[PDB]
């Protein structure tokens, strides 16, 4: 669909069989989700934004459904105040910015 | 234009008569700019991000040109690592997400 930016671009995602709200965020290089249980081996990582950094866990080749579009890629899990779908998965579902 | 997300969506903006690099960021409610000399009245304000909060200077009705399209709205200046153009101005240049 076509998403306007008058409100926050919140969408429904499906990950590990659970449904959640996430923000589609062109300013995020990677996808970061509120704390959750994910399968697989994982590596530590720090992501930085306004105000500093947070320590997160990097899971690889994770399946995630974003408004019906399937994606499989890196998903970070950590103390983010908001679920963010970043450019690594936005490119997979074919998303572009247009003005 | 149509902007893909394989790389960071960096664009050139014109503000206060100066040209700068900024990130188009659908994940940001507001526009936050690197520390810079801008004339006019401003009010102090606190904004929150992924790593915590920062004190910023809130300028109101500041004119800003982004790839030729004009926008006027609130512009915060503060210790952000990167210039971010938020939804407050993205909507004015008529920007949307499409997948
Ligand atoms: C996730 C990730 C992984 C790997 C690399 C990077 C850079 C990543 O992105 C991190 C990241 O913070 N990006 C941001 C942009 C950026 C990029 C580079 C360095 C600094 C900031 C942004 O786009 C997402 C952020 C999410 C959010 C945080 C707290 C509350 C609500 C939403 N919004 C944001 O702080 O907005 C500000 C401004 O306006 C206000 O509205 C709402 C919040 C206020």
């Amino acid at each position: 669909p076509q998403i306007t930016l008058w409100k926050r671009p919140l969408v429904t995602i499906k990950i590990g069989g659970q449904l959640k709200e996430a923000l589609l965020d062109t300013g995020a290089d990677d996808t970061v989700l509120e704390e959750m249980n994910l399968p697989g081996r994982w590596k530590p990582k720090m992501i930085g934004g306004i105000g500093g950094f947070i320590k997160v866990r990097q899971y690889d080749q994770i399946l995630i459904e974003i408004c019906g579009h399937k994606a499989i890629g890196t998903v970070l899990v950590g103390p983010t105040p908001v679920n963010i779908i970043g450019r690594n998965l936005l490119t997979q579902i074919g998303c572009t910015l247009n003005f």
